[PDB]
């Protein structure tokens, strides 16, 4: 018996005893007893930065970037100390903007702003959303040597003091989330993101979970973020129960890399050899709201599935498939092969196509069985996955085609684990 992450509830699955490896879980590092007190200490003694109070001296306006609903950042724990420090430094609440770094996601709703930020903060401060398809809300900062133009939200570019908050987790394109990613793509225009999420970047072998050095995705969003600037970040790591296990604050690159150095010591979980069947999740609520995000559980399982093996994923999909643009791609391209022909041979850019490109990467290696009660089976069957009524049935089906020596690996927390093959085991 194992509980997979699944919406707000989890999902209790019973897996075959003689076939299943010990579940892959991150290492049990100690939660911080008092994370808010730790944030306070880190703002007074940051990495590679003057203390926040001293940075904020004389500043007339501030813009604080926060993640949208898809990241479970405990924002009030980070924001209350920042906002106290800005108040102490003399900035009026009217001089402070909280900007939701949607990337190209839909804007957050009023209720989502309350769940992300707490009612007190959502009712007191101006909280606005980034709109990546509105180029008029962005400022041009230059073009990188790779030819990517940097278009960044003007409210951030024009603020005297620039602050970004976030969460360091594995990411299927950028290696790890956090740090610089709040700027690119968090508040970058489609004119920037369509090229940075284009196939010339995403087909690179190191554009994958856990890779930073040598990953052109990470090299390029670090460069773009530095053309905008960021005076101060606060980033956290979370364990499986969503408790904070580390806080880093300070310089956007040095604090990020310190956070990554810690998370690398807990997120890796190894198997002795790749397996025929991998059971995984999409990390539950809030990540698993849409099929668009649930592709992350599929790419996360790739390193430990055998070529031609099967990934079984459970995801609640409470909000359905994803954006209208994403959904239109399934109608426009009934096969992944035709989709890939379209985007590889010409400069063809549709909002959200990058997650269809990641799904194509998955299906070149593995079959997918998808368990969800959030989208009807008829819809999922046109999304290049096989809907199956239950995880236990999906595993039994997969074990039938692979035979008596086939083994099952299970990753209850899905893409928040970095599964690896270690032959020395
Ligand atoms: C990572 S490539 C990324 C992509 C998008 C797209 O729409 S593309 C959006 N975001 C959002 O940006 C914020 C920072 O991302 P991080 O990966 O959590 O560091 C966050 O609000 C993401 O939802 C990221
Ligand atoms: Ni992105």
């Amino acid at each position: 018996r194992v509980t997979l992450d699944y919406g707000k509830t989890g999902l209790n699955v019973d897996l075959p005893d003689d076939r299943t490896l010990p579940p892959l879980t991150i290492r049990p590092a100690p939660p911080l007893d008092d994370p808010e007190a730790e944030v306070v200490r880190c703002l007074a003694e940051p990495i590679g930065s003057p203390p926040l109070l001293d940075l904020a001296r004389g500043k007339r306006s501030a813009c604080i970037l926060v993640c949208d609903i898809t990241r479970p950042v405990p924002n009030p724990v980070l924001l209350r100390p920042i906002l106290r420090t800005l108040h102490a430094a003399g900035l009026a609440t009217q001089d402070i903007l909280i900007l939701v770094a949607t990337g190209l996601h839909r804007p957050s709703t009023p209720a989502e702003k309350v769940e992300m930020l707490s009612e007190e903060i959502a009712r007191t401060y101006r909280v606005e959303d980034h709109y990546g398809t509105r180029l008029e809300e962005h400022t041009y900062l230059g073009t990188t040597p790779n030819g990517v133009p940097a278009w960044i939200d003007s409210r951030y570019v024009q603020a005297d003091l620039k602050i970004a908050t976030g969460l360091i987790e594995p990411h299927l394109m950028a290696g790890y989330s956090g740090g610089r990613k709040l700027i690119c793509p968090g508040i970058a225009a489609f004119e920037t993101v369509k090229l940075w999420h284009g196939p010339r970047f995403l087909e690179h072998p190191l554009a994958d979970c856990g890779f930073l050095e040598g990953n052109p995705v990470h090299e390029e969003n670090t460069r773009i973020a530095r053309m905008a600037g960021c005076d101060f970040i606060v980033n956290v790591t979370l364990d499986g129960a969503r408790r904070i296990t580390s806080v880093v604050a300070g310089d956007m690159e040095q604090a990020f890399l310190k956070g990554v150095a810690f998370v690398e010591t807990v997120v890796k979980a190894a198997v002795p050899a790749p397996v025929d069947v991998v059971v995984t999740s999409s990390a539950g609520h809030p990540l698993d709201l849409t099929f668009y995000q649930a592709v992350k559980g599929l790419t996360g399982a790739l390193p430990i599935v055998k070529p031609g093996g099967t990934i079984v994923i459970a995801a609640a999909l409470a909000e359905g498939l994803g954006s209208p643009e994403f959904q239109s791609l399934f109608e426009e391209h009934p096969t992944l092969e035709g989709f890939m022909e379209a985007i590889l041979k010409e400069e063809s850019f549709t909002v959200d196509q990058w997650q269809l490109e990641e799904l194509a990467k998955v299906r070149r290696k593995a079959r997918v069985k998808f368990v969800s009660d959030g989208v009807p089976a008829a819809v999922l069957s046109r999304c290049h996955v096989e809907p199956v009524a239950t995880v236990e049935l999906a595993v039994a089906q997969a074990l039938e085609q692979y035979g008596p020596e086939a083994r099952v690996a299970v990753i209850p927390k899905g893409p928040y684990v970095l599964p690896v093959v270690d032959p020395t085991l």
